[PDB]
């Protein structure tokens, strides 16, 4: 968890294929902003569930 | 849902069998107090999930 400065960070490997809906939606129905790129090309998206 | 004040209200029949741990327990791991009574006998209680 590599707690450096502030709020606990962590590091994983892949355990949250599915996961990442519930983690990033705490609540019922939150939304969450992301930037996705394939490689020197970025897109941002919004994540929901 | 008999909006009066505030944050709407609500009155249903029997509908929530199980459902009550989600309701009370949005999160992971919520905790709600309770009051329980058989009549007469009033009771505190805890309810998760």
């Amino acid at each position: 968890y590599n707690k450096d400065t502030n709020s606990y960070s962590a590091a994983s490997d892949d355990i949250s294929s599915a996961n990442l809906a519930a983690f990033l939606n705490p609540q019922a129905r939150d939304t969450t902003k992301a930037t996705v790129t394939i490689g020197g090309k970025d897109q941002d998206v919004n994540i929901d569930k």
